[PDB]
């Protein structure tokens, strides 16, 4: 309560600046201590859910031996805008751990629906994160209809506190067995996309792995990360954006502001 309370102001400050909401949880897996900020509400997943697509990939991996390395051949009419991987290997098809990678690493849309539909589709996705304990996530549609982000609409939502519950419990409990517990780490490790996001407020001697999202209306965008700071617990955090008009531009400045008074809200010095 107390350190939520600390940053109330400065968060109300950032979203009025911002024309919008910013919905934040945050957490010290040493102390415990949380940071909230609008953390219950729903906001758009956009492609913040192929981080959680890729664990359940993962979850399945440690059931049926060999799935990573499966290959997977598909059309170009699977090649929905932003794949900038999958494109490259229409002609030849890609493995799923190669399909999960892309998916995460560079928000491949085509890599994130033929995973997708592994899975069984959005509700087969809803039903891992379900098996976790997340009772919260909802994916309903695929890409690129999940991105519509109508005020209102709990499809394709999550909230920050059960985004990063579910992020908590996938890369640093006991969700995933170890091996692909460091797996899902890894590909977020390497995620290309969010240098402008979570990671700004980072220092740069700390670890991170990250996982954005962007709708492209409403003014919708989101990261989740995992940070390790050196010398302290790592800590776990959500920041989701939305705002009223359609024409509403995101920001991602604004998410990595909101990233900083985290960190600052939970004592983390950097
Ligand atoms: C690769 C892929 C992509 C999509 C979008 C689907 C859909 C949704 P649609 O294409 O019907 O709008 C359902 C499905 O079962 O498989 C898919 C596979
Ligand atoms: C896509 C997916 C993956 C898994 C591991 C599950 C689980 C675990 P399961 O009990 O099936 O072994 C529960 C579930 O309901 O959905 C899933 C969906
Ligand atoms: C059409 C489109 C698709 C994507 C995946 C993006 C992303 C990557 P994401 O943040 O969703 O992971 C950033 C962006 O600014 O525009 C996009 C436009």
């Amino acid at each position: 309560h107390m350190l939520t309370n600390l940053v109330a102001e400065p968060f109300a400050k950032l979203e009025q600046d911002f024309g919008g909401s910013i919905g934040v949880y945050a957490m010290d897996t040493g102390s415990g201590a949380t940071v909230s900020y609008r953390a219950e509400e729903r906001f758009p997943l956009c492609s913040s859910f192929k981080g959680f697509l890729a664990a359940a990939v993962l979850a399945r991996s440690q059931q049926q031996a060999g799935l990573l390395d499966t290959p997977i051949r598909y059309g170009k009419n699977a090649l929905v805008p932003w794949s900038p991987i999958s494109e490259k290997y229409l002609t030849t098809g890609m493995t799923v751990a190669e399909l999960s990678a892309a998916a995460v690493q560079y928000s491949d849309n085509a890599a994130a629906n033929l995973l997708l539909k592994e899975l069984g589709g959005p509700a087969g996705l809803t039903a891992f994160m379900r098996s976790i304990g997340d009772t919260t996530f909802r994916l309903d549609r695929w890409e690129l209809e999940l991105n519509s982000a109508i005020p209102g609409d709990a499809r394709d939502t999550s909230s920050p506190r059960a985004v990063t519950e579910s992020l908590q419990k996938l890369t640093l409990g006991s969700a995933l067995a170890a091996p692909q517990r460091q797996q899902f780490v890894d590909w977020l490790k390497g995620n290309t996309t969010g240098n402008h996001r979570i990671r700004a407020a980072v220092p740069a001697d700390w670890a991170v792995g990250d996982k954005t999202g962007t709708c492209g209306v409403y003014g919708t965008a989101n990261d989740y990360a995992v940070v390790w700071p050196t010398g302290r617990a790592p800590i776990v955090l959500a920041v989701y954006t939305r705002a009223p008009n359609k024409d509403d531009k995101h920001s991602e400045a604004v998410i990595a502001a909101a990233a900083r008074l985290a960190l600052e809200g939970l004592g983390v010095n950097g």
